[PDB]
């Protein structure tokens, strides 16, 4: 019966192994999901950061364009009056 | 009949199922890291650019204020010698 005795010991030895490989997979899966959750929370942060950065960036581009134009016009009104005084 | 039980099975199919799930999770994670580093890079670019614009605006106001006042002095002096 030692061929059957070995057969039964074999079935359980392979069963113990496959269940422990499965167990390992279940654990590594959950670990990975924890990892994901953390990175997702970090990602949402820099994305919101990214959102306000672009907003600030657009407004600054607006402002520095507007201030240039209002300045160049304000200096032209000067140069025009100077010419008129040079013309009187 | 020996090994027919262990060969024939849902124990190993559900292992495969989860193994596929675990693989997908990893790839989803690798894709997320990619997007993260991409968005992060933009922020470093935006932070850099924004701070230099604020400085540029400041420098702009200063030289504008100076040149305008200078023209204004020219105008005063013109009336005076007139």
């Amino acid at each position: 019966r030692n061929s059957l005795d070995l057969y039964e010991e074999i079935l359980t030895e392979e069963g113990t192994a496959k269940e422990a490989t499965y167990n390992d997979l279940q654990v590594e899966y959950g670990k990975a999901q924890l990892q994901m959750k953390e990175l997702m929370k970090k990602f949402k942060e820099i994305q919101a950061q990214n959102f306000s950065l672009i907003n600030e960036n657009q407004s600054l581009k607006k402002n520095i364009s507007a201030l240039i134009k209002t300045a160049r016009v304000e200096i032209n009104r000067k140069d025009e009056e100077i010419s008129n005084l040079h013309l009187e």
